[PDB]
């Protein structure tokens, strides 16, 4: 399994000028080892990103809608994205699940549609504070995964990457250990093997999507079932290359 | 009050190539009379629209988020929009209120933020099938407007355009008459005059956002309180210039 680092700029930066300055930096970074690098940026900066970003890396949407086009004011669609040559989208990020209130059914249709339409997806999952405390994280994460599975057409698992987000560790006052990340990534893999088979499970990159920084990326990379990262604030910083380069420790 | 025609492409077209072909057509259209023309397009096509669209017309976002930037995966913000030179956003479109479940509080903060940050807004409102049938459209629309009013900073009403959407007439089996449009636009104006004063009310463009087509734009334009249109499917068609040019009948 090739190590996978997604950089999720989220709703950043503020200006097209900042985004270009940031691309320029990324374009000069010396990548060490073997690693699949994907960068997700807001819709408006996607064209400038697709054109200027180093061609050995890939550009991602941070979301897409369920339909190809239509009466969906404000929504961006898979065809629009692909029309720029963009091959990736993020789906199901906690912030969308919580703030924009995206439910599993919505996200299932989004995955089905994206995959049926040639996209590769970064599908996020993760449990909240209460299930963590109840010792019911495995169950909660299985339910999310069981909802995702029927969306994946045959022959498409090669185009699926799954990201675990320790949402219980985001704005709650609690922090996740390296052991936690390994453990939940193992939970997802085991869930895959049980439900869709070992060959699939052994090839699907599962990423840790908690807090990844230069000070922790190496230990995290070393975990056997962590295949890479969905990086947050460090996407916008020079330390992003440290994180990409943590692959040598996996 | 200068006649105002907004073209809302919604989630269309599918490709950047189609969007450029459509801009080219728009760029050749002979505008008659006096009219303020604004074109709203999906986030990804906004750069190509800002660069190529005739400079006597203006480009619009179809939505923006409440914050300048941050942990809001998938969201586009006012600063990103303004960084391209884009001065307009649509807010509160029925499709967002319904499909993406945007409530009034959300939309109020979105208007406050946009206006405080130099944007001009097309704020949509409109009642559903049940209030229409109950004869309670005025009340329902006032509640929406009363929620919008405190968002508008002093000196900013010059940057506000309000669009009435007969949602009761969208996918319900019912059609709106020209009289209906005039009547609801008058309701909004009267609501403005009562609450924030006659001078404001007399200057705010109020638009009809129902079904506007070449076959009805002229009669609709003639209504005294209809100041223009938020155009749907006809935005994507050559008849859009007929609609822009309906201003001569107002
Ligand atoms: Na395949
Ligand atoms: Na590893
Ligand atoms: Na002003
Ligand atoms: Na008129």
């Amino acid at each position: 399994r090739t190590f996978f680092v997604g950089g999720n700029w989220k709703a950043n930066p503020k200006t097209v000028e900042e985004a270009e300055k940031l691309i320029e930096m990324l374009n000069g970074a010396k990548v060490e080892g073997n690693v699949e690098v994907v960068v997700a940026a807001p819709f408006g900066f996607l064209p400038t990103l697709q054109q200027k970003l180093r061609k050995d890396w890939k550009v991602s949407a941070e979301n897409v809608f369920t339909k190809p086009n239509g009466a969906f004011t404000g929504e961006v669609t898979v065809p629009m994205i692909k029309s720029f040559g963009i091959e990736w989208t993020i789906l199901g990020h906690s912030e969308r699940r919580d703030i924009l209130k995206e439910d599993d059914e919505f996200l299932a249709a989004k995955a089905k549609f994206a995959l049926e339409n040639g996209m590769k997806i970064i599908y996020c999952c993760g449990e909240h504070l209460s299930e963590r405390e109840a010792g019911k994280a495995s169950e909660f994460v299985s339910a999310q995964i069981e909802k995702m599975i029927p969306a994946i057409p045959a022959g498409k698992w090669d185009d699926v990457v799954i990201a675990y987000e320790p949402i219980w560790a985001i704005g709650t006052g609690k922090v996740a250990s390296t052991q936690d990340a390994q453990e939940m990534c193992k939970v997802i893999r085991d869930i895959l093997a049980a439900k869709v088979g070992a060959d699939i499970a052994n090839k699907v990159r599962i990423l840790y999507g908690g807090s990844v920084k230069p000070n922790n990326c190496n230990e995290l990379a070393a975990c056997p079932d962590v295949d890479g990262f969905l990086v947050g604030g460090a996407s916008l910083e020079p330390g992003f290359i440290n994180i990409v380069n943590s692959n040598v420790h996996s």
